[PDB]
């Protein structure tokens, strides 16, 4: 499987207050993320979390003090999800119901997505209670996905990984991972490369100065809709570096993975 995530929160605020909190961009930025423009019927917008993560949004309907219906794509490359935020007033509280569906969603994604929406509605409730910002500053793990056609090119082959990953060999076997932007470091040591052809890829990326290594898992899951290529890159919060160093690394690597997923989509065309 059931791709349809449904989450609810009940808050002791009136419907009009909750509606403002989920539509006014100044308020939305206190608990959810930064909107490039308010949601408007038939118009596109974008929400940015300040850490490299974002969704591109197309808004289908805005019904005041009732509901928001929109579609979005994680990092601009993920499959389109149908999202609904619906308010129901009560004698005790206002209920916000979140619907998030996506045809063919891997069952492996559903639990993470439910937890993600429970986090977001928990931040809404905190902001309504205290008036203080309840945003997270940066998310401790990187993830993303893109749906590829069921074609002849596959991203998880020794002879295709260099087509889309920012890696180079170091003797014989991938040994460097590159983050190419206007900051540094640019070159990172890659260790423990393990490729299970057309199934899964794991490796570690060392961070200069850090107390532990980061861990990367790439997988493909077949489906009627196409092959879902997914990445998880973890460890940023346990590097033993300053928070700004950890956040900056996470942000830069998130942009790198966004570019890699896009390139894989181009290769699979
Ligand atoms: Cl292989
Ligand atoms: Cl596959
Ligand atoms: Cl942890
Ligand atoms: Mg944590
Ligand atoms: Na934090």
């Amino acid at each position: 499987p059931d791709d349809w995530v449904r989450v609810m929160v009940s808050v002791p605020a009136p419907v009009d207050e909750v509606w403002e909190a989920v539509t006014d961009p100044r308020r939305v930025a206190q608990w959810f993320g930064h909107l490039s423009a308010p949601m408007t019927t038939g118009a596109s917008t974008r929400v940015d979390f300040g850490d490299g993560d974002f969704f591109d949004i197309e808004v289908d309907h805005v019904e005041p003090r009732d509901r928001l219906l929109f579609r979005w794509s994680f990092l601009g490359v993920g499959p389109e999800c149908q999202v609904g935020w619906t308010l129901t007033g009560g004698a005790e509280a206002t209920t916000l119901t979140v619907d998030d569906s996506c045809p063919g969603r891997p069952g492996s994604e559903v639990a993470q997505l439910k937890a993600g929406w429970l986090d977001f509605v928990g931040r809404l409730a905190r902001y309504l209670e205290t008036g203080k910002p309840s945003r997270y500053d940066w998310r401790q793990e990187i993830d993303g996905s893109v749906v590829l056609p069921n074609g002849s090119w596959h991203p998880l082959r020794e002879e295709t990984v260099v087509d889309w990953l920012p890696i180079a060999t170091n003797g014989a076997g991938p040994g460097w991972f590159f983050v190419v932007d206007e900051e540094g470091p640019r070159r990172f040591t890659l260790r423990d490369w393990q490729l299970d052809r057309e199934r899964a890829l794991t490796f570690a990326v060392e961070i200069p100065g850090a107390r532990t290594v980061t861990a990367c898992q790439v997988r493909t899951e077949p489906g009627e809709r196409g092959r879902t290529l997914s990445v998880s890159h973890q460890g940023w919060h346990r590097l033993g570096l300053s928070d700004l160093q950890e956040r900056t690394l996470r942000h830069r690597f998130a942009a790198t993975w966004t570019a890699a997923l896009s390139l894989a989509e181009e290769c699979a065309r």
